[PDB]
């Protein structure tokens, strides 16, 4: 009445019916399942959009495709929808309505699929619904052949309108406009760099939430890039100094007014608990103060050392303290620029104590406490443990406390500011497959406030396959229960 | 061979179907235009969108609504496609095929729409009507605030009907070059980890310009010295040699992992090492493989000496100490600033535009990306300007760079082959909205503009870059 | 494959007589495959202007096709719908209709211990339609050939 | 589409259908409860198991037997399916769809059952029906015993009829999860081969509880340094080796069959070990690989020695004697009773919730099970206490542990894997056949229960245990 | 305003939350007023409805309109 003969006599490859087989399965295990409906055609998909009523029912098509060595016989059926099918015996799905398929046939053959006659005009939406379609083995399929994972046979499934079929009424459509899809950057962990100081990180790590108090400064943003926190994009603004130094006349030390990236001067006048790429923990770095001549540019190096848990450090006031080899060579008021790159353990007996990572700075001095905190994290659905980034800082002088665990890819920050993605649940679902084997190694369970856990016990130095990539797939709720590594 | 009766006989309403008519319009004056075609009954447009063709007309239909207070006429008429209705005076539009109509009616008109069946088919990737409508203020309507507001009306024609069968459009799409939103003040330099300042353009024949760190495809395979991480270009891992009285170092080198490096691969050198000549002082850091006893120390890295030789494995740093870092540690050299420890020149180092001694100063660097310069001519090349630090002289700090390191890793996850050869990238600042400046980029992997000279290229920290289409290599610029 | 009458050499020289021209065709085809290798594969027709360069195998679906088997023995027949649109096409222009489209449904496992082995061969047969015709009369051309660009293989 | 016709068209008998009605019944109130459906026709409910879900109505019919000396009324209705009849007047019902009856009456009389054909598909698994038919004591029939009697008679409605054809229910079976019927003074502890004697609630804060012998799977892999036979636990089986003159015994240990232990496997320990630090008077027990003359002798073993090595394979015995275990023969320790030789503390040993050394102090116990806690909070743990026996001192005997030994091998021939992480078991006495206390045992492997504080649960020893259902993770119990 | 059209066939419970789509009073455009008054003409919106022509009843009971329990009134301290 209302469709064009070409659909009306012919069929249609399944918009996701896309199955394999294996000598490792088993039977009676399921295979592919799939809603019967009018949304297993494209064509029907889009020229039912535009309609509302609905009525009549399918036909569907089947065809395999497979060598002659491979033996085999397959079976799929229809069922009743709400019917709990688990464990189901491969011989009592004799009783339904079915066909049974040898695995060497090279002709199509069509399902029989008897309708239900209580159309009375489905509501076109409704995901409750009627017949589900199901795949199964019937045979033990021994498939001997000295090839290796050989004759995967493939499969795919095809639709057809009834020849009772219409639609009943009649809309203005919709536009639905599309989002984005949440990809992740399919790095190795330790190719992306720690989001607390500039440095590559080495491994992944967990351990459990109530051993420390987490919450650092530098790499808190949101899920769809809204800027949080002490935390700027560039890595490299990360723990540096710069800014215009004023002579100690006495010391090796400096009051430095701070600077920004580009030499902007720093605004203690936001809503900020620091400037932006200051170290959000106490510790002693050394790394190395350069200076840039105003003048002509005289490049000058001295190896300096900053103080996160010193008074004198005040970012977010406008002068902190440099210990550097030299004491007045930086001159007045220049471009003065100190970078870090490794933690000494000096002046300090204690070894393996320097930098403290669960603390939080004077960024106001000692005098008020830091403002505009992004939270703390730990984990809600109870039991799981919090996933660190450990990696291991360099030392020159003495034995620090190497170990620095951050939160966050710096590089995932940048890519998720460029998807500005809106969630669609809480919690999403990240997968470790390495490429080289196609299988998931380990989990996690990233939430939509900006930290993510995992379901393990104990302290676990996760080491990955450097060739890894990760894979996201989907969203969790708030109650999904990982497996334990 | 049929479509939905109710579609057929009866009109319905389009997406254009508004009007805001005052008597503070200017005569004779365009206040409507749109093409003709399937592009216009909404219900119909979408169930069209599936089918590749045309075959039949359409009749319009117009609803008016004002006041019996002002007097106004208006007209509706059909053109040829690519005629200029622009400079066109009111008067002359009634030749046309064509319908006046007063302000003060009740029921609704047709037009006439004069037809050729073409029995062609129209294809709707096209951008090509039969016309496009037109409505021209006629008489000026003064009274004595108001606003008078009008409709259109439509149905297909009986003879119309269609063609094929075909799947939705744009099923697939290629990477369609996602360009990043940044700013080049954020984007890093690829031949230092430091953040450009600014943005430079000058001519190719002032230098050779083939670097190492920096260089890859458009679709993501590994070219050059250029590796991923910004911070392993110019840092160094290996296991230093004590030399016995000096304080030099020759560092027997690793990887970013301190694995162990293989000289015998296709690679020109280490991926992280720098490109260039110069004498920087930097930090060579290490710690205890015993208990982690971290120590840095001030040191001098020269990438012109013969004792750097990275692709043979050895590579030399003077310190500031001569015994300190021992041998076959984690020795890891971090650069601080470049210095200027050569006699009085100014701005002699790096060398950048050199190349250094990847096998020594024996065997030359192998399996080199080349060289670029505008081969189209008239326009100059796209520098990403620097300036490195310094403690104690005055260097040639411009660093110039060619890509952005953040870049290459956007474009890899990208791995995108190209459509032509250059795109239509633009710098637009939203701020503005507006487009400072436009480029030539091209599949290869570099981009050029066509300006004059030299400029620090001034341009607001928070506009970004629009990739627009891709360009044939024909196209020059016109200069800003 | 551009369809048109240009397919088969009988009609080529009985059509360059000729210069008067409708009707459709229909085109049979056949393989030859052993038992070991598995795979399926699929024909079908296009509008000649869209861009075919990256499509999936799934949706082609849509379009009226085919599928073979790869060990099947016996030859089969393409549909090939009229678009009924003929209307005495100018015998010559290569702005015509349908194009033919060869693709490969199945992964193609292929598993046997041989080397590059069991390279399927393919070939295409056509057919006038029975609605086929020629309308209009002319005396014919010559049509000497030129050289083929001979290179030497040294 | 058609069952049997003399299903059809004539009646039948149910199985409520029954009455007891006597004057010494207290008028106005509720006496037969059913839930209409397909669940009261009782060739016609075996008919209908097979087909899932329902199109039609019903016809009831009600049969009467009674004297003529008593006078009484009698009501039967229906209702809306989730209405609480509980607080209800006999005077009200008879605003719901109703059919009075008086005590003497002679013919059949049905119900009149106001019918909305919903068309739906109502599911057998499902508790849910359209009413509940209902009887109550509307007069309350006195005279001058006697007792009335009242039957149930019914058919299907003429439009009637089914829906599909599925196989019938629970053909396949998930392990339904036996919990044994045993009482935990039947049980033994699984830490030690001895019969726990009372059951203990406590904080799990009070200690660390990670013991190794113990863990196991819910669906049977071996974990921890738990095994199968409760003998093996804490007793050991090797080749001793002399010291020259002390009382000390080094053991080369190997299996239960003295088969050559593998110290490289993925294992905490050898199977069987102690999983704390302890002090224990045992016999060492020994005889002759040529004749078989045995001798056992009193020992002393000591889990927190650091000889004590089984993932290493040595392990020191302190015997009465010096010299009378040969090396390298079927030497065994039997252990007898805790000890208190060390000091004058009262309770020290055996420290039950370290860990002892099984590879030695210089590498810890490998592959280990987790601990446990109340994860759910505002519970506590459920352990079951022992009290070992002893010769000489006073230790610490109160041994508290996790599972009953039984019930690993139980569940390992269940092997069952769970349907949700808590299940819902009770301890019923069957002297009572009431519920002393519930549980909540997790999927892992654990229990707890929401009672504040210590308490020895204090139980009938004929008690069973008396698993029901699989609970989500957010019940409470109530507390004792 | 249409709304989505569904049904359950069986019932739906009209005497609990029973929660179904609530209403949406949404400003598109913000309805400026150009004039030399001062928020003139307060632009109302009212609902006035009817029953679409499937609509029914099925069941009745006893009507016991009387009231419900306490029903968790707070202190405004």
């Amino acid at each position: 009445n209302v469709i064009d003969p070409w659909i009306r006599n012919n069929f249609v490859q399944a918009p996701g019916g896309e199955f394999t087989v294996s000598p490792r399965n088993a039977p009676g295990e399921i295979l592919w399942s799939a809603p019967l409906g009018p949304d297993l055609n494209p064509y029907l998909s889009h020229l039912a959009r535009m309609y509302n009523g609905y009525a009549g029912g399918f036909e569907v098509q089947v065809i395999l495709a497979g060598n002659a060595f491979t033996a085999g016989k397959i079976i799929f059926a229809a069922v009743p929808p709400n019917f709990p099918t688990e464990g189901l015996s491969p011989s009592q799905v004799t009783m339904f309505p079915h066909i049974i398929v040898d695995v060497r046939q090279l002709e199509p053959v069509l399902i029989p699929l008897p309708d239900v006659r209580n159309n009375f005009y489905h509501y076109n939406q409704s995901n409750d619904s009627t017949i589900k379609l199901i795949a199964m083995l019937y045979t033990p399929l021994r498939a001997n052949n000295a090839g290796e994972d050989v004759f995967t046979v493939s499969c795919r499934v095809l639709t057809r309108p009834s020849p009772d079929f219409d639609f009943i009424f009649l809309v203005p459509p919709t536009v639905e406009s599309r989002t984005k899809p949440f990809t992740v950057p399919i790095l190795t962990v330790e190719e992306m760099t720690n989001s607390r100081f500039p440095i590559p990180l080495e491994k992944l790590f967990t351990g459990p939430s109530g051993a420390f108090v987490v919450q650092p400064q530098n790499g808190r943003c949101t899920t769809d890039g809204v800027l949080l926190g002490t935390t700027q994009l560039s890595p490299v603004n990360i723990c540096t100094f710069r800014g215009d130094v004023t002579h100690i006349a006495g010391s090796r030390n400096y009051t430095m007014n701070l600077a920004s990236l580009n030499w902007n001067n720093y605004d203690p006048t936001e809503e900020i608990p620091a400037p932006l790429g200051t170290p959000d923990f106490v510790g002693k770095i050394q790394g190395v103060l350069t200076q840039t001549t105003k003048g002509d540019g005289s490049t000058r190096g001295h190896k300096a050392t900053v103080y996160t848990g010193s008074a004198p450090f005040t970012p977010k006031l406008g002068s902190v303290q440099f210990s550097t080899d030299t004491e007045n060579d930086f001159e007045t008021h220049q471009n003065t620029k100190f970078t870090p790159v490794g933690v000494i353990q000096d002046g300090s007996t204690t070894h393996r104590n320097e930098p403290q990572q669960w603390v939080l700075p004077s960024y106001s001095g000692r005098n008020v406490h830091n403002v505009h905190l992004a939270p703390a994290v730990a984990p809600t659905f109870p039991g799981e443990q919090l996933l660190f980034f450990r990696s291991t800082m360099p030392g020159c002088s003495g034995y620090p406390n190497m170990d620095l665990d951050c939160l966050l890819p710096q590089e995932w920050v940048q890519h998720f500011y460029q998807e500005a993605a809106p969630a669609q649940s809480d919690v999403a679902l990240l997968r470790f497959v390495n490429p080289d084997t196609g299988r998931v190694l380990f989990e996690c369970k990233l939430h939509k406030s900006g930290y993510v856990t995992v379901a393990h016990t104990g302290q676990h130095d996760l080491v990955i396959p450097p060739n890894g990539y990760f894979r996201f797939d989907s969203w969790v709720n708030q109650f999904y229960t990982l497996a334990p590594m």
